[PDB]
């Protein structure tokens, strides 16, 4: 059951990269945003091992979380990549640099508010570990030391920093769950 879902995890990684390829970046060994160079933006065969195992860890954690929640939308049904690909990649094309697997295109599936709540819970876990990183290291905020002004608006991982500010993460999760529903 892992291999068929491993293909979907690779497809989700492709979704993330062609979501950021279309911004206008380029393949590069040095991670720069304005200079258009990201090691994770390079082709699949030359991806760094650190980011690849981070992607694998996030994948397995997401499967465990969604199995705990009870939103099984894969494995049992046929997967949509490579040999049973749903031709989503060749459907739409963009002229930007990088690997360019051609951007996503999926209009055969819709979304349900149950998966919206599952997106909310995934955001709960993501902002939980984010706030753990911020608080354990004292980064982006400070009461005694005040490392930088304009402390983290979250503090509480989801109560104060609503989806209106984290629109990038919200749209990424929405596209991820739409693609997962379209996978099978």
């Amino acid at each position: 059951l892992e291999r068929i879902r491993e293909r979907l995890a690779e497809n989700i990684h492709e979704l993330w990269v062609m979501n950021k390829i279309e911004l206008g970046w380029q393949y590069g060994p040095v991670r720069d945003d304005n200079k258009r160079q990201h090691p994770c933006l390079v082709e699949f065969c030359k991806l760094p091992e650190q980011e690849r195992n981070y992607n694998l860890q996030m994948s397995l954690e997401t499967l465990k979380t969604l199995l705990a929640l009870g939103c099984h939308v894969g494995i049992a049904d046929e997967h949509a990549e490579e040999k049973v690909k749903k031709m989503k990649l060749p459907k739409n094309y963009q002229l930007t640099s990088g690997y360019k697997p051609a951007p996503m295109d999926l209009s055969f599936i819709k979304l349900t508010p149950s998966q919206e709540a599952m997106v909310d819970k995934l955001a709960e876990n993501a902002h939980n570990v984010w706030a753990r990183d911020r608080i354990r290291q004292g980064w982006t905020y400070g009461i005694q030391q005040d490392v930088k002004n304009r402390r983290n608006p979250r503090l509480v991982p989801y109560t104060l920093l609503d989806d209106r500010t984290k629109k990038s993460n919200k749209d990424s999760l929405r596209e991820a769950v739409r693609t997962l529903l379209g996978y099978g």
